[PDB]
């Protein structure tokens, strides 16, 4: 039910404005998109040290507020609000298991929620609205760090407002 908020307090809005997702941990890195194996083009989302602070993110939801809170369903995307492009899914992939991915489709109402964790927040995926969800935390493989579903290891960010 609260309210999320970014590094300086303030609520972190619906859609209008970008924020980087900078984890608490894994040293600096910020997110990116990598390839899996071989698939033409990057569409995996991972943390990667060596881009930061990395690609920001939009936090969206289909209700008419201006805000985001912890009990909303939302769709994540990279790029502008604009664009059918960026918008983060969770896809199965033989490596990571549940991968967390770029597309260019969104439904109505999102797979995640942004929840208090620790110093931070967490993301965690639904796969039914009126279920529990699971974390979104990293998966180790081929030299990248994937995020993907690993319920009770999430990763724990903090959302820095893109400015």
């Amino acid at each position: 039910s609260s309210v999320v908020v970014d590094t300086n307090g303030q609520p972190v809005s619906n859609g209008a404005d970008a924020y980087y997702l900078v984890p608490v941990s894994h040293g600096h890195a910020g997110l990116a998109l990598a390839k899996i194996g071989n698939e033409a083009e990057p569409r995996a989302v991972v943390l990667d040290p060596h881009h930061r602070p990395g690609l920001p993110v939009r936090f969206e939801s289909p209700l008419r507020i201006n805000i985001i809170k912890e009990s909303y369903f939302l769709n994540i995307k990279f790029g502008p609000s604009s664009s059918d492009s960026g918008v983060w899914d969770v896809i199965q992939q033989d490596p990571i298991g549940l991968a967390v991915k770029v597309t260019d489709t969104k439904s109505l109402l999102g797979p995640f929620k942004v929840e208090k964790e620790g110093e931070g927040y967490k993301i965690v995926y639904y796969p039914e609205r009126g279920q529990t969800g699971l974390d979104i935390g990293l998966v180790h493989r081929n030299d990248k760090y994937y995020l993907a579903v690993k319920d009770g290891e999430p990763c724990v960010f903090k959302i820095r407002k893109a400015t």
